[PDB]
């Protein structure tokens, strides 16, 4: 299309579909139940994130929200990607850990919030408003930094673990701040670049996660 | 009303809440914990479709989309049903087979993935653009099909596990066919015949496979 | 605001950010796994109403629904809040007794249909079609409470059970009528009366409820 961020659409449209397939034929006779888990879920968020993905690249998951008296391009699927995606891999650490079902609640459920919050952000018409959901949401997401530091095994679980859980910190992390400064908060930086930075973001936290633990020992029992 | 499909929906409207009705009052006294879960699942399949065929019925389930130049109606509230009861007819059969939990988890997301993609195709405002959406959606549903033919017990949960995937896969692969031949794709059968179509399909997929489900002794654990 | 019922919204999300914060505090630092569970579904409620009342107080989940030939003031993001908060809070008193699934799917299930049906009826632009939906939810909200009765332990869990089992029998019931006197029904009771009538409710049935839940000693494995 003529939208400039088209290409970044396409490129993660891409990349999504790419690597679900990838993942797919990976988890081919996979006869272990514990990765079987892991495959599942791994392949279904960007199996998830190649639709919605799709769907913005055609039009579909976007909308005009008037704020600051302009009428401005919201991006609306992404949340409905996240929404699933998100506590999904979460859902991928919270079983590395063997992590209590309290726990495994208590993540989803802040997660539940950091998206939704972030949707009503995005769809929010009085400008200054936004902000508020924005900080919302933002503790949430500090509550999910928190748990996977302070609220948790085999040495290669605690390895994979680890990694995981960093990638996790650095990539999250950076989203509300591309958010903030991006077409739906200040509108520093234009939608353009906005799609290209989510786009590296959520392959990252995607395809490059399940790759890394995917490829781990960790996933599977202990077996003879 | 005077939207021909009425009768149809009346009749779904009826045969959803008579199978509710009836599916409530059998699995009154059941105490086997394992034959309560198949209940449950079971009665509240149609209990749902009931809700979503009365709106349908009275006109809330149903909007205007643009597309080839036209204003189309399309009810949307067949997909809110399909949303929830389709995972829950694939977790009767993943129960009755004792399947792994990364199974189920591939078989409810990639529904989620089969139902929320033919949603977008419905709603989609280029005509091209839907059936893309359409074999995505296909794509899914024949993920689904294949994972219960090669992705999986008691003679009698063998039996009937046979019988309700034959009724599955015949079932649940017309409903492509009518969405590309009705209002919804090439337009070439009417909305009312369409409305027919996914009336047989809908009762028997609930309230047969139901039936069949709640009949067999596949549902009980063993006992003495 | 102008809006008169907004004193209500504000003290709502008031007390629900307060209560959320409690339990908050009041959770760090347990690690039995069955009370952590009870911990994370009980925060998680009130933290979910927290974002709506303030979505309510901020205007976003206010729509206007035409009926009786007015526009209609309807806040639907009550039942967003619902739709998780009340089988969440089912949740809580099914883990107490220690459910079978299969009763735990059926009081999930008809909670869904409770607040579904509830909503369709909340944006229905036929006025008298408004109470079908209504009586539809109503009977689902009395299969409810059927089960708490008539479907299901240590001393103190059937004595923490009875007590919240009465709060929410004597709370829930009030709400269908709220709704029938109130601006989404018969229109007898102004919205500002409405309002402060479901905030009093709302807080006692997650607030309220929490605190007598959280005191207990019920939520805790037997251990020396
Ligand atoms: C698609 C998959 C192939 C895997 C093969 C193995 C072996 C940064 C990404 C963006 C800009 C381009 C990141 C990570 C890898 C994603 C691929
Ligand atoms: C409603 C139930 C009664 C069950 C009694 C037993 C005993 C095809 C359906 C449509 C067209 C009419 C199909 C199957 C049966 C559905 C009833
Ligand atoms: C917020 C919490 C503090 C708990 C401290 C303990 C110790 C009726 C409510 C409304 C009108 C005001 C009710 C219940 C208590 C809710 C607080
Ligand atoms: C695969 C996609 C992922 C991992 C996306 C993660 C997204 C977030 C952590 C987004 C967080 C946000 C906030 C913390 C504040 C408001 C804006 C959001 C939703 C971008
Ligand atoms: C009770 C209702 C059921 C079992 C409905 C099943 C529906 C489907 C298998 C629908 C499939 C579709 C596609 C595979 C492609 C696009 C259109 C759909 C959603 C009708
Ligand atoms: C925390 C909020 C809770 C516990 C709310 C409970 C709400 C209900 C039990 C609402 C029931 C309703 C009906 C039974 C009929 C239609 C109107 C509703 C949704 C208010």
């Amino acid at each position: 299309t003529g939208r400039p961020e088209w290409i970044w659409l396409a490129l993660g449209t891409a990349l999504m579909g790419l690597g679900t397939l990838y993942f797919l034929v990976k988890g081919m006779g996979v006869s272990d139940p514990d990765a079987k888990k892991f495959y599942a879920i791994t392949t279904l968020v960007p199996a998830i994130a190649f639709t919605m993905y799709l769907s913005m690249l055609l039009g579909y998951g976007l909308t005009m929200v008037p704020f600051g008296g302009e009428q401005n391009p919201i991006y609306w699927a992404r949340y409905a990607d996240w929404l699933f995606t998100t506590p999904l891999l979460l859902l991928d650490l919270a079983l590395l850990v063997d992590a209590d079902q309290g726990t495994i609640l208590a993540l989803v459920g802040a997660d539940g919030i950091m998206i939704g919050t972030g949707l009503v952000g995005a769809l929010t018409k009085v400008y200054s408003y936004r902000f508020v959901w924005w900080a919302i949401s933002t503790a949430a997401m500090l509550y999910i930094l928190y748990v996977l530091f302070f609220g948790f095994m085999r040495p290669e679980v605690a390895s994979t673990f680890k990694v995981l859980r960093n990638v996790t910190v650095v990539l999250w992390s950076a989203y509300p701040v591309v958010w903030l400064i991006g077409s739906e908060g200040a509108g520093i930086v234009p939608l353009n670049i906005e799609t290209l930075l989510f786009m590296v973001l959520d392959v990252s936290a995607k395809v490059g996660f399940g790759l890394i633990l995917l490829r781990s020992r960790a996933i599977f029992g202990e077996a003879e």
